[PDB]
C-alpha cells in the first residue's frame, strides 16, 4: 500500500500506480505569486533521459501565476493499447515547483552530478560539462572512462552502482528544526525515498569516522547542529547495483533529477517553517 | 526548538531544556499489557554510561502494565541549585518502551556496537565483550587499541570521530510505509536526530556504489523496496569529532544507546501502522 504524503507546510501528496490509468499529486503551501506552468514541470520530468507522457497542472494556477491554493497535478498514461520512470515523476513535477520558487526567491541552485559509477570516478567538478554527456559526470576526462564501463556491462549482462552528490547553494542560515525534523535529518528522509539509495551522507559524510578534531571546508556540507549554516548544502548518495536489448548497465545516473527534487521539496518545506517561526 | 514530535502511531513529543526545570514526553500509542516501571527506563538511561536523575513514569501504567493511553514521563532536574545528556534522557526512556515491547511480542533484538574510532578499527563481534568495555566494543583485542588511542587523544586534547552499527534482529517482514515514509527513509531520519551524526546506511550501505550484479547475505540489510525482509536489520552511522578531567575524545561512542532508541522508537511505530492497515 502508500504512505503517500510528505512536508508539514510544503506538502505533497501523491497517489498513482505505473499501470494504472494515471498519476496525481496535490501540492500545499506553495505562496501565491510564482509563474508557473506545464513546461516549467515537463523540463525536469524529461530530464530523468537525457512524445513522453505530459503533466497537467489541475489546479492552482490562475493567469500564469501561483493562486496560493493546493496545486492539482495529473499524468494520464498513455500506456500504448513496467517503467519505473512513473514511479518517479510527481516526485520530481513538485520538486521542479520548489525549485522554481527557491531560485526566484533566494537564489537557491540545486543541482546534481554523478560522482562514481562501479569503479570509476570523477576526479572534479565542471557544471558546464555535467549536461553534456548522459551520465550527469562533471569531470568531462572520466565521461569516456564511464562509457567505456557501461559499454562493457552492457555486453556481459551486469550491472553496477552508483554514487550521487547534490549540492544546494544559496541557501539561507537558520532552516531546520531540531529535536527531530532537523534539516540533515528530513534530507536523508527524502533522499531514502529513491529507490536504490543505501546510504545518505551529509558533508565530508562518513570520512568523519576516520578524523581528528583546512579553512573553510565546509566539513558539516552546510549543516550544523542541524539547521542551515549559510554554506554550500552537500549531499551524497549510494544507489546499488539493479535487475531483446534491454539498455540498462546504470540507472543509479538517471537519479539524479529525483534527488535534486527531493532535496528542493525538503528545502522548501523548511523556508515555510522558519517564516512560520519568525512573524 | 520547534520539531519535538516524532511518529504517526507510536509517538513521541517531547519538551525541556537542559537547564530547565524538568524534561518531559508524552508517548502515544503503546498497546495495554505490557509490564513497565521506572527501572526499565532507568536501565537504558543509565546504559549512556558505561546521582543520578531519575525519570517517573506519570500516566499510562496500572499495577505494572500499560493501560494503553498515553504514558507520561518526568525527568526533574537536580541542577544542584555540565553534562548534555539531559537533552538525549526522553528519547532512550521513550526507546526502552518501545524496545521492551518489541521482545516481549516478536522477540525483536535491537543492539549497538562501536566498529570504529578515529585509525582504530574493530574485526569480530562478539555480543558478551560489548558491556565489558567503555567503548561498545564487540571485538576484545579491539578494546586495548581503543584505549590506548582515546588515553592518546585525551591527553594531546584531540577528539576522533567513531561508526557505529545497530542491529534490529527478527524483525518480521512487511513493515515501512513506500513511497515516502518506507522504513529506511525513517530509519536514517530517526538516527540523524542524534548530533555529530555525519551519514547513515543501511546493509552494505556506500560500499554499494562500488558494486556490480547466497542470497541471504544481507546486502540489503534487512530492507529491501523500503519494507522490511524479515532478516536482520544492519544500520550503520559516522559521528564526527567534537570540540576538571571531562574532556571527550570520542563522545561518539556514548550514542550507541540513543541509536539503539533510535531504531526501537521507528520499529515500535512501524509495527503499529502495519498493524492498522491490515483488515
Amino acid at each position: 500500500m502508500a504512505g503517500n504524503s510528505i512536508g508539514q507546510l510544503f506538502r505533497v501528496t501523491t497517489c498513482g500506480e505505473s499501470h494504472g490509468v494515471g498519476l496525481m499529486a496535490i501540492v500545499d503551501g506553495v505562496p501565491p505569486g510564482l509563474a508557473l506552468t506545464e513546461e516549467d514541470l515537463q523540463k525536469d520530468l524529461d530530464r530523468r533521459k537525457p512524445e513522453p507522457d505530459q503533466v497537467e497542472i489541475i489546479s492552482g494556477v490562475f493567469e500564469g501565476k501561483t493562486t496560493g491554493t493546493p496545486i492539482g497535478l495529473l499524468i494520464r498514461n498513455t500506456d500504448q493499447k513496467r517503467s519505473s520512470a512513473r514511479e518517479t515523476a510527481m516526485r520530481v513535477a513538485a520538486g521542479a515547483i520548489a525549485k522554481k520558487y527557491l531560485a526566484e526567491k533566494f537564489g537557491v541552485l540545486i543541482r546534481g552530478h554523478v560522482t562514481q559509477i562501479g569503479n570509476e570516478v570523477a576526479e572534479k567538478l565542471d557544471w558546464n560539462e555535467v549536461p553534456n554527456n548522459p551520465f550527469f559526470c562533471g569531470d568531462v576526462d572520466a565521461v569516456p572512462r564511464f562509457e567505456a564501463l557501461v559499454t562493457s556491462l552492457r555486453e556481459q549482462g551486469t550491472s553496477c552502482g552508483a554514487k550521487l552528490e547534490i549540492l544546494a547553494e544559496k541557501v539561507p542560515v537558520g532552516w531546520g528544526e531540531p529535536v527531530f525534523d532537523r534539516l540533515d535529518a528530513d534530507i536523508a528522509h527524502a533522499m531514502m525515498s529513491i529507490n536504490a539509495v543505501k546510504g545518505v551522507e551529509i558533508g565530508d559524510g562518513f570520512a568523519v569516522a576516520g578524523q581528528f578534531g583546512g579553512f573553510l571546508a565546509n566539513h558539516a556540507g552546510g549543516i550544523l547542529g542541524g539547521i542551515s549554516s549559510g554554506q554550500t548544502i552537500r549531499v551524497a548518495i549510494a544507489l546499488k547495483p539493479t535487475a531483446k536489448g534491454r539498455h540498462d548497465p546504470c540507472v543509479g545516473v538517471r537519479a539524479t533529477p529525483i534527488a535534486e527534487a527531493m532535496l528542493a521539496i525538503v528545502l522548501m518545506d523548511h523556508f515555510l517553517r522558519h517564516r512560520a517561526q519568525n512573524a
